[PDB]
């Protein structure tokens, strides 16, 4: 079995490995990735997203999020007080403002340190979940807006063709910024290039030991497990790696820098922070692996996740018996 230990894999495709991104997923499979739930991919360095980025300004960020914690350091949660809109030209320079910025450190460990001492003391804003792409048109592979769609994989698949569509999200981070432990909705694979700016930090569970953090997670969050089933579906739960050791629960991290790619792989739980202001676009994908992952898929159906059009699809053909339940917790 390649990667037992479920290590985090770093690949450095050449060019020419560079066009077929399924395949390259495939390989990167073969060498055992998915076993750590995440993947660093360096493009060749012939390869670019676009030329610049010099004119990104006045994208909008319609409702940037207060991300407010409650909770102890190592053990918290965190909602999202919706603010009013502003230009990435103005969230770069309120990330960049006293109040918000990265404090001075040595280096990413040191900041690490500092990130989970103190992130709950204050409230980073994250302008999370934008619709749209900072791809070139011009840029052949690896366009995170030119992938197939996930319901043309299970068309492909399954035979089955369904409604829905699949598009890319841009993320402006700060300092602080956080997302919360979870896994893909319908457990899907997602892909993250970080366009511009400073790290991002993030931390894996491996799939075959998904179901550990789980139960962590509710002995840590009690009332939460009470309220719903599947309550890291509300991606609002943050453990630290400091807890995660001192009760056993495998993992690894790495940071990721401006220009390269994570993917995270079917069942994955992940979750990290933004070092200071940066850009990052993602999107979700599948492959023939998926498919019985998206079978088994936990579901929230109390409301609170809260998910897609296209989901609905995805839940109907794999998932027919949970389909109700589900479909009244959107409704
Ligand atoms: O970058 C973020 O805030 C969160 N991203 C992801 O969870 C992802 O790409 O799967
Ligand atoms: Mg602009
Ligand atoms: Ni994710
Ligand atoms: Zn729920």
């Amino acid at each position: 079995a390649q990667n037992p230990n479920c290590n985090i894999m770093i690949f450095h495709p050449t060019k020419e490995e560079f066009n077929d991104f399924d395949k390259y997923i495939a390989y990167m499979e073969s060498q055992g990735a998915h076993r750590a739930g995440l993947a660093k991919i360096i493009p060749p360095k012939e390869w670019k997203a676009r030329e610049t980025y010099d004119n990104i300004s006045e994208i909008l960020i319609a409702t940037p999020l207060q991300q407010v914690a409650s909770g102890r350091a190592g053990v918290f949660t965190q909602y999202h007080k919706k603010k009013k809109a502003m230009t990435v030209g103005e969230y770069r320079h309120l990330a960049n403002s006293k109040k918000y910025q990265t404090p001075p450190h040595q280096n990413f460990e040191d900041l690490e340190r500092k990130y989970w001492k103190n992130r709950i003391y204050n409230s980073p804003i994250y302008g999370a979940d934008i619709s749209g792409s900072l791809f070139d048109e011009n840029t052949k592979q690896w366009n995170l807006g030119h992938l197939g769609t996930i319901q043309d994989l299970l068309e492909k698949e399954c035979g089955v063709v369904i409604e829905g569509v699949n598009t890319p999200y841009l993320y402006f981070g700060m300092w602080k910024t956080t997302f919360a432990w979870h896994t893909e909705d319908m457990d899907l694979y997602s892909i993250n290039y970080l366009h511009l700016g400073e790290p991002k930090t993030w931390y894996v569970v491996p799939p075959e030991h998904g179901q550990r953090l789980e139960r962590l997670a509710r002995e840590l969050f009690p009332g939460s497990s009470r309220g719903c089933g599947a309550f890291l579906r509300h991606k609002v739960a943050l453990i630290s790696p400091t807890v995660l050791k001192e009760n056993g629960i495998p993992f690894n991290r790495i940071t990721q820098e401006a220009g390269e790619f994570m993917v995270t792989f079917p069942y994955g739980y992940h979750a990290g922070f933004n070092h200071g202001f940066n850009c990052a676009e993602a999107i979700n994908f599948a492959t023939p692996r998926w498919i019985d992952y998206g079978k088994m898929a936990s579901q929230c159906s109390c409301g609170e996740a809260r998910v897609t059009f296209s989901m609905d699809a995805f839940v109907r053909i794999l998932q027919p018996e949970r389909y109700d339940l589900w479909k009244r917790g959107q409704d």
